[PDB]
């Protein structure tokens, strides 16, 4: 096919990224809780910088969204981001490095990647 | 992801004979066999009422879900509990003690511990 059954499976081994809980029929969640905001906020207070990301699956393809922001206290996902460099920098590496795994987990499925139209206002290169 | 897997793992075992490393993919388990069923039973077919761990890793966040239960003779553990105060009470002992020296060891890494939402229905103090 391959199978949901197979790519769910598939795509949790690249790592600590999905959560199957948000998935359903023909639509994946990724995100990466990056950097903590505030380490001075109690610990199940916390917020963090990072991203996050929906695939969508179109018969043989799979077409990402990523957006960079802000997980606050209720696991919801903001489009806003601190404007430091250091920051910035690293919630990209953890990006990249994981759509790395993905090209090589979807090219192994024979399957392919193609960008969300609204990546055209991706703010970071990909 | 920064630390790595292998850093994470050292630095649970030192707390203790707890983590079980054929068990950890992205999850790390441990577990404590704190109350022998029955001494008279031969140490191969003894059991033993206790607790495990699973801890979530997403990014800098960890995220742990205990269970109380008991350990069988095959090596599972099952979510049932002899229903002895003071059994309850020794296992009990025994999770607290080392969530203490878990929460120190996630502080040192510099990362945040925070409870499953499962954990809303952990029948215990913590």
């Amino acid at each position: 096919h391959p199978t949901r059954g197979k790519l769910l499976k598939r795509f949790a081994q690249i790592g600590p990224y999905i959560r199957e809980q948000q998935c359903q029929e023909s639509q994946f969640f990724f995100d990466c809780l990056a950097v903590c905001v505030n380490k001075k906020v109690t610990p199940e207070k916390r917020e963090f910088w990072g991203w996050w990301m929906e695939l969508e699956r179109n018969g043989e393809q799979l077409i990402y969204y990523y957006q960079v922001g802000l997980f606050d206290k209720n696991g919801d996902w903001v489009n806003q981001v601190i404007s430091k460099k250091d920051v910035i920098e690293s919630i990209h590496e953890t990006l990249i490095r994981f759509h790395d795994f993905l090209q090589a987990a979807v090219s192994e499925l024979e399957m392919t990647l193609v960008p969300d139209e609204k990546m055209s206002n991706f703010p970071l290169p990909l």
